[PDB]
């Protein structure tokens, strides 16, 4: 008989994926690294040369962590000694390497503890992040200018986010903004003075005598914000002036009466830049777009050119305003906003015109503009075939919009439904990047013709391996419920017998607008558990769900913890019906929000799953940060939604607990869901009188993704699995 | 077919033990506390009144935690809003009632959030620590003289102690000390300046938003320590228009060349009082003998009075410098000592010569010295059929060194094999309390003929009880390893059958100077698991344990982790080739200490124990107070221990821990053993990928002790004992 893919398999990684990673540096060039050398393509014709061998930095007497070419290709930008901080922010240090005197840059070198570094997105300027304030430097080897003398460690932050910020705002770290020649650098100013402090424990290695107490300005649910301005420098005046002026544009007054954010940067021209505010109250934002006043040196926002967008029956975008995109001149552009019967499509505005026109349309939704050209807009939707979870590239031809054109859904149709893209500097190539159901394929596309140039990775070394091991099936469907399709998954043994019944385990996420039912090829865990222990591992799309349109989405809005958990019982139900399903082994499991739900449906009493396992669960909304959790829950007070803030928290179910068994699992350093969270969770069912299995793991933080925690997390939870399903 | 002692028996306190706490007021009379009331017996003829009514407070509108009655009958301290802090410490509100005008006072009350407050040992002057300043009172109703002006949290504590003091010098909150008849109150200042704060969370009721960060100072090993000085202020000169007066006692030149602590004060008369010093390295102490000088209003203490105590082996005393008991004039007094052959007995001292005289000898040790009169010393011993875990009462003539008279040994020889007393204040009467091997027995005496004039309590009612439950039985006994015997006991469960193989848990402490192979009659944990789950309960003494002398004790100085650990193995092997223990199910567990010893041994490679169970275990040397590490360990530095404190921990093992079963359990409000000895541990094993169990307790200390955490944590070990063991 042929193995079966196994825990080791997983953990150790023995059945890998090939990616085919790329970097365009022009319309027609790209670099991707082989065998460490950096090798430079032409896409056209699929030649290469050598672009930097790896023999280059022997000598560098560090380990380089990742490199960066300027855009004009003269310097690389060397990143070692690096740290990671939050989910993007990380500390590193940085060499830059003139290429053409092949030789390291020892002058006016980028300091030790620099936060962010940046070229400009035209020739060779760097900005930089050090101790909380901007620097630029016009050339590699001559000194910085210093942009901003307010940086102020957990304080004020310039052109780098606070941790909030870098979460749920911008999901990134950066907070600066090159126009596009590189002449203005734009950069938000962050103030944290008044935000509360969450307090944690760093034991660190052995040798540390005291732990060390992290502090970090963490808003919860309801508490004081940070604040938030916005500047624009001429770094072409820098080496002119002794202190060039930072010119701050102000919110408008419909954000300034109360709390808000800014949730959007894009510059439209070399003197024209698009900013979206966002009231703390996340179901109303504003679009400025402002110009470059030459004679004054001011940026001004006219009236006549600010969009409103708002939401009557959710928040404003997926997780937060979509960005929109300008045509060449800088008077038009499109974004994707949500349509009058509540599904997201591409809108065209003019800059000043308040009404826009929708250039699609249907009962399925655009997941991201990919490119726009004079005469083509090349986007990502799930159209094709009515499937949510499958993803495709389209073209519409800008001067007639009934020409459409899907350029992927017929390319490999049984092995390729979920696809992403990469485009060259002026989309004159593509790279498709299909991940899934088969094993995944990248491939290159000239724009001109459309064509297949070649195919650039095809995973037949893995396909090759795979032959030999008892792989799974994945069985994408729906089920309905009151007239509305909800999309499920299943991971199934192999030589799945449907008049056998199997242990189910529910594999749950279930935040707003999440999607766990897809077509994606995976080499995971639950690839494991049904491989190995034959257990069918499902995931279901329930309301809250993402991608299907509003009416799902918005259906738990200021209700998280109602329905979303409802719908994973009711999904589970729906899975024993099947008729394959051992009424008698049901479990439940989630990570995060996912732990959250699952520790809400363990709690619930409805007799369904016999056991779960939450990791870094949610318990209380109150605990969360602020950004996200109002945006679904609204603020914690009397005045609006503070009963259901204090009706959907996991202690308030701790007898519940009595029917189930529960592992509960946290990293003492998670600074995202705090250890709190879980030790509430604890203390709760401990004052009950409930038994149940923990685990804590030092130092982890939300990922729990360190070599040794990863493997030491799964090998725990797959004990109790086991356990619980009484398999040897 | 009768019952067994259950774990819900255990953990609901279902068979209780009747106790019978007097507190003597005079020579005749003492205390009781009977039905909410305060009864006062005549201790000759066992005839009682009562001293105070239930009923007297019942408007009081506060709960009252404690009462202290003034030495001369004429107030009652009453104690409110108790508030624990450390393992002594508290704080609480009082009020005092008169009990001749039958009324609260109003007037001048002590403050809230007072704490310490002592009478005078004769008459009814207060003093008390109120924000690390000392008071005192001369009448209740009259205004507090502030005696110091220091006093700042965390930093400067006048007449109490900080928390390492507390837990390792002291074992009491106050540093008060009034002299015999009031005049003087003696006290301590400590200054923690420089003493570094560990660190750790406090989540609190689910309501609290934001984790407290507790900050405590306490010096681990090798840290900077508190400094000590002393003083003496005459409370009969206090002035309401002048600030009191402090008079400094300052140390000898031989502890002011380096580190040291004051450890023990005690008045020999009204104007004389002894204080004994100790080294930082505690081999070395030295006794001061002070006399007031009248018309200098100072204290000197003349060098020809000083009293050293070294030792060669170890450190100085059990656990610090035994107390001196002096004479009534003062000008000797008594004192254990460790003798020439290792034994501590009995020295006679006179206060201005150097060599003392032993009054006791042989190989068994003196417990304590109970009470002095100008005929007969009275002590504790564990003479007594040479059995080092027993303990009686005896006298010894002061005037004939043989004439020695055990007054508790033959009593009930069968019953009653440990017992402790409380003596009348000039030692007309004495309260012998036997705790073991059978139900405790509290008996009256009358030293003159030693009568047995009463019994108090005999427990008659628990032993009715018992009569219908299926008890274990427990066999102390002994073991020679190196023509050594050493100690063991077993809890054996009913029907004791030799023929069978039972499974065996060793129950480990074996801290130095610990002993838990003993007389003493408890109903516990190990009880349960005996009646109930049919397993022995085994515990031994091994190197390191106390009242067998310095050999033994000492056996581990500088040397924590080795012998105590390989004693425990080296027993559970023996107790393994016994008939009757399965060799394939031993176990073994502990708290504190006892988790240290546990770890170290499941990570001995010893292959004896399939699992264990480590409650707060001390993982690290350098993570525990300097106080009590330093005493056995030296310093953690090259040119002293510091190779010793490396390879003692529990982390460099871990690898040993893959062919064991083990459950790590800690609080996480842990202030004694920081969460951080745990968090290392856990660290360790997941980085050599070894599985194991856990349990956090939410804000719970060393104790584990708040009614559902103690629930929760016996519930969970006795679950993973019985898996263990594969008992249902
Ligand atoms: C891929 O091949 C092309 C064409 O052979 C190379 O382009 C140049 O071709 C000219 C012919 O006029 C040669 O003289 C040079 O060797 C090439 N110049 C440069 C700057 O590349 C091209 O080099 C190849 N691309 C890569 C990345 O090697
Ligand atoms: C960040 O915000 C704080 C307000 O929270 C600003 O601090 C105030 O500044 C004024 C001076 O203009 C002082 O008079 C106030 O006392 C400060 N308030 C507090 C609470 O500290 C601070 O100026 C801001 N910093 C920047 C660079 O914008
Ligand atoms: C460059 O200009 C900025 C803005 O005018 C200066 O920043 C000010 O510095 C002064 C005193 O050092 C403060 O009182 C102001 O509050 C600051 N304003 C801002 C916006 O930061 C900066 O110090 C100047 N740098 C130099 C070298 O002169
Ligand atoms: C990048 O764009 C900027 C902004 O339009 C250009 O700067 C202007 O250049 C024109 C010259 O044609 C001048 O009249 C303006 O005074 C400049 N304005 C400012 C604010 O600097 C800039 O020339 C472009 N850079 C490059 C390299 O093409
Ligand atoms: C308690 O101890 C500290 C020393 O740890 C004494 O404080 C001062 O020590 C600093 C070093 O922190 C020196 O600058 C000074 O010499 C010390 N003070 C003085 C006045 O010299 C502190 O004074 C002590 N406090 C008490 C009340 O005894
Ligand atoms: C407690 O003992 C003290 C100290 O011996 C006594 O105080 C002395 O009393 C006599 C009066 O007979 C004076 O001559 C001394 O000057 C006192 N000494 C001091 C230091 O005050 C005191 O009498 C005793 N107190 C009681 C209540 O008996
Ligand atoms: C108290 O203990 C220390 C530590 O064991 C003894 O220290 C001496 O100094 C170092 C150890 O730190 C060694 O080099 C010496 O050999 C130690 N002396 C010996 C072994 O005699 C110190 O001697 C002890 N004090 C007493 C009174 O015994
Ligand atoms: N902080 C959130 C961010 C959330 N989003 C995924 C995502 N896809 N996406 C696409 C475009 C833009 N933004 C996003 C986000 C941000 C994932 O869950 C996180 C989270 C939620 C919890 F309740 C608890 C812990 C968490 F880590
Ligand atoms: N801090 C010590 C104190 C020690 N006690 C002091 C003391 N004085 N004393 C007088 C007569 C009899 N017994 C004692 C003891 C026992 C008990 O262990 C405690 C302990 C040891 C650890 F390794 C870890 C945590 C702990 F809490
Ligand atoms: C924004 O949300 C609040 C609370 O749900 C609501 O009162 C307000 O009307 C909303 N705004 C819009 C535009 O619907
Ligand atoms: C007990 O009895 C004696 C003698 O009868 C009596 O005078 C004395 O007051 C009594 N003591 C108490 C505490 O009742
Ligand atoms: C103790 O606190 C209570 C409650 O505030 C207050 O009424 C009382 O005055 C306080 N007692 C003293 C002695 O200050
Ligand atoms: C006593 O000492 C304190 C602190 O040094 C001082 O503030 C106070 O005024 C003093 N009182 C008298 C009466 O000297
Ligand atoms: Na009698």
């Amino acid at each position: 008989t042929r193995k079966t893919y196994t825990l080791t398999d997983y953990l150790k990684n023995t059945y890998r994926l090939k990616l085919y990673s790329l970097r365009w540096i022009s319309d027609h060039e790209y670099l991707y690294k082989q065998e460490n050398n950096i090798l430079v393509f032409n896409a056209e014709y699929g030649n290469s040369s050598v672009f930097l061998e790896n023999s280059t930095f022997d000598e560098f007497g560090h380990s380089i962590n990742d490199y960066s070419i300027s855009p004009d290709g003269q310097f690389i930008l060397l990143e070692y000694n690096y740290v990671k901080q939050w989910r993007h922010s990380y500390t590193a240090s940085y060499d830059i390497y003139d290429l053409n005197k092949r030789q390291l840059i020892t002058e006016e070198r980028i300091p030790n503890n620099t936060q962010w570094v940046t070229w400009s997105p035209v020739g060779h300027k760097l900005a930089y992040v050090w101790n909380n304030d901007i620097y630029v430097k016009i050339e590699p080897n001559l000194p910085s200018y210093r942009i901003t003398w307010t940086g102020k460690e957990d304080i004020i932050y310039n052109g780098i986010t606070d941790w909030v910020y870098e979460e749920e705002v911008f999901s990134a770290y950066s907070a600066l903004w090159w126009s596009p020649n590189g002449t203005f650098l734009a950069y938000a100013q962050f103030n944290d003075t008044e935000v509360p402090l969450i307090e944690y424990s760093f034991y660190s290695d052995e040798s540390l005598q005291y732990p060390k107490t992290v502090r970090v300005p963490y808003p919860k649910a309801g508490a004081v914000n940070p604040t938030v301005k916005f500047f624009v420098v001429n770094t072409d005046s820098l080496s002119s002036v002794t202190n060039a002026t930072s010119i701050q544009i102000t919110a408008p007054a419909s954000m300034l009466i109360g709390d808000h954010y800014l949730c959007d940067v894009t510059w439209a021209t070399q003197e024209r830049i698009s900013l979206q505010w966002l009231r703390r109250i996340q179901n109303y934002s504003v679009m400025d777009i402002c110009d470059y006043d030459e004679s004054s040196g001011r940026w001004n926002c006219l009236v006549a050119r600010q969009h409103i967008e708002m939401s009557t029956t959710g928040w404003v975008g997926r997780f937060r305003p979509s960005e929109p995109h300008f045509t060449l001149d800088g008077n038009s552009f499109y974004k994707i906003i949500s349509n009058e019967e509540g599904y997201r499509h591409i809108c065209y505005f003019q800059i000043d015109k308040k009404d826009c026109t929708f250039i699609t349309k249907g009962t399925w939704e655009v997941i991201g503009i990919e490119a726009l050209t004079s005469d083509y807009l090349y986007y990502i939707s799930n159209e094709y075939k009515g499937m949510p979870g499958g993803r495709n590239l389209y073209k519409i031809q800008l001067s007639d919009y009934t020409k459409v054109t899907c350029l992927s859904c017929e390319l490999n149709p049984e092995r390729c439904q979920y696809y992403s893209v990469s485009f060259s500097k002026e989309a004159k190539y593509y790279q498709l990047r299909c991940s899934g159901p088969g094993l995944p394929l990248y491939t290159l596309h000239s724009s001109v013709n459309d064509k297949g140039l070649r195919v650039l990775e095809d995973n037949s070394a893995l396909d090759k391996m795979l032959q030999n091991v008892q792989m799974p099936s994945k069985k994408l469907d729906f089920i309905i419920l009151n007239e509305t399709k909800f999309w499920y998954q299943m991971i199934l043994p192999p030589h799945f017998d449907k008049s056998k019944k199997y242990p189910l385990l529910l594999d749950v996420y279930a935040g707003p607008c999440s999607q766990k039912a897809d077509t994606v090829f995976r080499l995971n865990w639950a690839t494991y558990l049904a491989s190995t222990e034959n257990i069918i591992v499902a995931s279901f799309d329930g309301r809250g769900s993402g991608y299907q349109g509003d009416k799902i989405m918005h259906a738990i809005n200021r209700r998280l913890g109602t329905f979303e958990v409802e719908d994973q019982i009711e999904a589970a139900r729906q899975f024993s019906k099947m008729g394959f399903v051992d009424n008698k082994r049901i479990a439940i499991w989630g990570w995060s929000y996912g732990g959250y739900v699952t520790s809400m449906v363990l709690g619930s009493g409805s007799g369904v799953f016999k056991c779960g396992i939450a990791v870094a669960p949610v318990s209380r909304w109150e605990y969360y940060d602020s950004v996200y959790t109002e945006r679904y829950m609204g603020l914690p007070t009397p005045e609006d939604n503070l009963d259901h803030y204090r009706n959907s928290t996991v202690m308030s179910r701790a007898e519940n607990f009595k029917q189930v068994e529960y592992l509960l699992i946290h990293g003492t350093a998670d600074d995202n869901v705090h250890f709190q969270q879980s030790a509430q969770i604890s203390k709760a069912l401990v004052d009950v009188g409930v038994d149940f299995q923990a685990m804590w793991y030092t130092d982890e933080d939300h990922g729990i993704a360190s070599s040794t925690a990863h493997q030491h997390i799964y090998t725990h939870m797959s004990h109790f699995i086991k356990q619980c399903f009484s398999l040897p």
